[PDB]
């Protein structure tokens, strides 16, 4: 219904964008048949045709803060077509913007990804992958969570690394390291530590350390997401309420040198940026 | 108000160029957000000739960056340089009288009807907003999509889309756009013929007065001529007002094969709602 049936001869893989635990993604172009245009695509190639039954629920998700599936093409190897990020995804953006960001747009990245998250539970869908790269960045002001619903150990919670049990609670984890790749620009969580030593750090109650930015309004958030006890840590529709609260006074949550001339954006940019690329 | 973006040079490339017009050439380009390292293609019209001048520019730039109508393209910024430059959003499927020229008889009824009340649809919101479009012709209809049409190049010498009451005297109407769209239907009932075909333009003011008007295009029952040839009429007030054409086009279109006769129409392709879903999470993401 809302997943399109393509055949091979309507699109064609350019170049490759990246590669994951379970696919490799192309920059592609679709051709419509019968037309002279080519657009473009994001195609993931993976590495049983019920395959079909999985993509029709990834192809039904309706959420501003949610990519949906819009394409399957199964002749062959399994490939994946949705909409082009040209912005790519959030963790590689914050990165290579190390020195301008601002608390505005990184508070309501939090609330966004937390209302993607929370449409997931309503759906009674388990991302089971949320990361920082697998949010992907429409507009500067406008993510999307992308490849849920399907080797990270860093971001799993301890109950997933011990039993592999990944609940929504689960995913608060994810989210809570999630967060921290945003809060420290990109850095890499437990750097230099195997993952096979993870899983036991953490039942020494050692989590990731206070990101240097971050007031301890928004590390207790984050740390609460860390409770071994799954049923204590924070619900996504609590995340939204605390972050959108933040965001309304983001100088007092968020200590960044030159936080007052690199705020959210003009509406006469934001009008442009959404005629353009976003308006939805 | 304040919906247009004034650009800097630096900030948009011009890469292929696409055509030219009365007061322009209208290029691809690529949007390059500052401090970004992304490419957002874009349509630039550079105008024709280079002051004081850019201040009724701009004025008329604010009120084009200000229509909000899913029929009717938007200005989207302006750029101040010597040559003033126009940013639009890019149409990749071009203008309807090309996509209807590269389609000819490969269209179904259903879709000519449906275009024929768009283009209604968006001549009726500028008549609402009060403005003479002065250059309605099927190259000024953009294609987003095959299923979505949206109006350009309006506000701001086509003699074979004028009123005769254009020509004689610089007087532009409504009723005198009223004219220009049906002079755009029979475009798109032919297919993309050429209006007046072998009748020099100085001397279709002549023909006018005399009475002679469009031919009736071969696809088009009496009933849809008729309404054509109601937008012709020397006077201007007993020509069709554009929210009577929306509902005499939207009747029509619920039954097409009725008022169109065009050979393959039952095997000809008609928009399904897969193929819907997938054109609009692409490219037409507004709403309508
Ligand atoms: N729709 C998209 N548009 C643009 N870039 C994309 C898109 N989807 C994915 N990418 C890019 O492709 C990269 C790799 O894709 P992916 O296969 O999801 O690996 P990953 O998400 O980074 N790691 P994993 O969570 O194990 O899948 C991402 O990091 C993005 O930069
Ligand atoms: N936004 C757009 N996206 C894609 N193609 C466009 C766009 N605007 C214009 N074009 C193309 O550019 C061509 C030339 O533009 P233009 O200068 O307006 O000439 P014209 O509209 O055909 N004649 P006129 O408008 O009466 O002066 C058009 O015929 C279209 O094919
Ligand atoms: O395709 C996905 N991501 C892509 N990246 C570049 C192009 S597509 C990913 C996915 C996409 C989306 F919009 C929303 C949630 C998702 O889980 N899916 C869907 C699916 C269905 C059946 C079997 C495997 C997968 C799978 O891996
Ligand atoms: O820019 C236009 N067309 C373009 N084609 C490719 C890129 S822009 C055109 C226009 C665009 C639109 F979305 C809606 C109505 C319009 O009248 N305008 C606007 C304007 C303002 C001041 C002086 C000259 C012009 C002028 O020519
Ligand atoms: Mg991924
Ligand atoms: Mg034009």
């Amino acid at each position: 219904a809302l997943l399109r049936i393509l055949k091979e001869t309507e699109f064609k893989k350019i170049k490759v964008l990246g590669s994951g635990a379970f696919g490799t993604v192309y920059k592609g172009l679709w051709i419509p048949e019968g037309e002279k245009v080519k657009i473009p695509v994001a195609i993931k190639e993976l590495r049983n045709k019920e395959i079909l039954d999985e993509a029709y629920v990834m192809a039904s998700v309706d959420n501003p803060h949610v990519c949906r599936l819009l394409g399957i093409c199964l002749t062959s190897t399994v490939q994946l077509i949705m909409q082009l990020m040209p912005f790519g995804c959030l963790l590689d953006y914050v990165r290579e913007h190390k020195d301008n960001i601002g608390s505005q747009y990184l508070l309501n990245w939090c609330v966004q990804i937390a209302k993607g998250m929370n449409y997931l539970e309503d759906r009674r869908l388990v991302h089971r992958d949320l990361a920082a790269r697998n949010v992907l960045v429409k507009t500067p002001q406008h993510v999307k969570i992308t490849d849920f619903g399907l080797v990270p150990i860093k971001w799993m919670a301890l109950e997933s690394i011990l039993h592999r049990i990944y609940t929504h609670q689960s995913d608060v984890w994810s989210y809570g390291v999630t967060v921290w790749e945003l809060m420290t620009f990109g850095s890499k969580p437990y750097d230099g530590i195997p993952a096979s030593e993870i899983s036991s750090i953490l039942e020494k109650g050692e989590r990731l350390p206070q990101p240097p930015i971050c007031t301890i309004d928004v590390y207790m958030i984050m740390r609460k997401c860390w409770m071994i006890d799954a049923d204590s840590r924070p619900k996504f529709r609590e995340l939204i309420i605390e972050f959108s609260k933040m965001a309304r006074d983001p100088q007092r949550y968020l200590v960044i040198q030159g936080d007052e001339r690199m705020h959210l954006p003009s509406p006469t940019d934001s009008n442009f940026y959404r005629a353009l690329m976003d308006e939805e």
